[PDB]
């Protein structure tokens, strides 16, 4: 079936917990060899070890995605261990509400963490994807990227930039055989949140991971440049 | 796995050819009992017979989706044949370039065919989907819904209303356990088209059917109100 990742090699960032952990484990179960990375070296090792215990192939490494030396070490470790790179999941990111008069370093950090990092990791992975005959990049954005609200100058604008980068670089890397899509996750684990969620329950990490698996699999081979919101039907961030 | 449709009953409209035919055959392979419907009675029967011959469960019926008597008969036949309805794929639609000074009968027909039909079928299916424990509605839209161009007054505007209807009614039926999503196909089957298509190839019916299966399966149980464009990375109609 096209919904598997047979013979894939997937790098997942921010994968020690939450969404990134669920994607790592789901991708391994679907047949991918997984390079599990996280800011915290022990958290990444834990998830890679759990994947190996369950029968999958995985290694875990420390990677601060804002550190160019860490980025290059992940690319090299994927190639040394598994010989190619075909999938990159840019899940590491962060931030949140901040006042309009925030220090400029806070505003700039949001772009370094949420945007400059993945872009650079996309640059680093793309030639190896092309040489492997194609691949898939997946960016984890945020519903703040399409929404408008108070205290969102840095978080909303940096995640919107992730969305627009996704749509644009699909044109650049399509001819290399590479698809690029994004997922905007909703609230993943109260009564207030449920009032704005038509499906009436909070999201699970597995919900994001199932959509990630689709967008990174051959079942989505002709889908690129899309931002898919996984929110239970809700629109409010 | 979450990408199967076991014990589902899916109504697919406009399913004698093209995208609807691929959805019907794909959904049956994934486990659904399929009610194949089309304006052309004999085309729908041929597709259902091929599904049965491949080992699936299907019946074929005539249904002009613009005819309220046909819409009621299809709902009743799905319940009479399989006892429930859990998936509705509103694929029947049409239209195309028309001059700005078109007869009003042409302008209104685009809304009768592309929008009023699917709204009514969604109304008729929804109470049965709730009694069956929940369900999924999938609307087949068009990239003309979000694009802007000449000669698009009726086709572009009516397909855009489908996109917005999808997002809005997800709020209404979410509490009934029903998800509503749309797929906007691009160029599904030249040099000019490929020039604006990053992935370098024309779209196939099976590309739409693979996305349809994802969005109607438990793998997308917390995805609603989305419009997924399947276009090879392209943005132009
Ligand atoms: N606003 C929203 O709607 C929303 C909601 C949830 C998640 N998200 C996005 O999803 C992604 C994952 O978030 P989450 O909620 O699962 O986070 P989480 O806190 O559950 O886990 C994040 C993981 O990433 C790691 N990490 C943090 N900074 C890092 C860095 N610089 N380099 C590498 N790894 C790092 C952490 O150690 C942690 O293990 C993020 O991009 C986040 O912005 C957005
Ligand atoms: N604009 C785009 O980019 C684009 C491209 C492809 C498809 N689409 C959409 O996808 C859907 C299917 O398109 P396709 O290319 O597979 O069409 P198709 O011509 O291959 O087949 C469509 C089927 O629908 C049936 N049909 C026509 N009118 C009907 C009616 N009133 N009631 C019931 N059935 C009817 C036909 O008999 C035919 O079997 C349509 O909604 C179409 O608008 C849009």
């Amino acid at each position: 079936s096209p919904f598997h990742l047979n013979d894939a090699v997937a790098i997942v960032t921010g994968a020690a917990a939450g969404i990134g952990r669920a994607i790592a484990g789901t991708f391994a179960k679907a047949g991918a060899s997984v390079v599990v990375t996280d800011l915290k070296s022990e958290g990444a090792e834990a998830v890679a070890a759990a994947i190996r215990q369950a029968g999958g192939k995985a290694i875990g490494l420390e990677c601060n995605v804002t550190d160019e030396q860490h980025r290059e070490a992940v690319i090299k470790a994927a190639l040394d261990q598994f010989g190619k790179i075909t999938v990159l999941v840019n899940n590491a990111g962060g931030g949140g509400p901040k006042p309009f008069d925030m220090p400029m370093s806070d505003f700039e950090w949001a772009f370094k963490l949420n945007l400059f990092s993945l872009f650079r990791l996309s640059q680093l992975a793309a030639p190896h994807m092309q040489k492997a005959g194609g691949g898939a990049i997946l960016n984890i954005s945020s519903m703040a990227g399409e929404n408008t609200n108070v205290r969102m100058a840095s978080y909303g604008s940096s995640k919107a930039a992730v969305n627009h980068l996704t749509r644009n670089i699909a044109f650049d890397v399509g001819p290399m055989g590479i698809r690029v899509n994004a997922i905007a996750p909703g609230a993943i684990k109260e009564r207030a949140i449920l009032k704005h969620t038509p499906l009436g329950r909070l999201g699970e990490a597995q919900d994001i991971a199932n959509a990630a698996l689709f967008l990174c699999s051959p079942a989505a081979a002709w889908i690129s440049g899309q931002v898919l919101t996984v929110s239970g039907g809700g629109v409010q961030e």
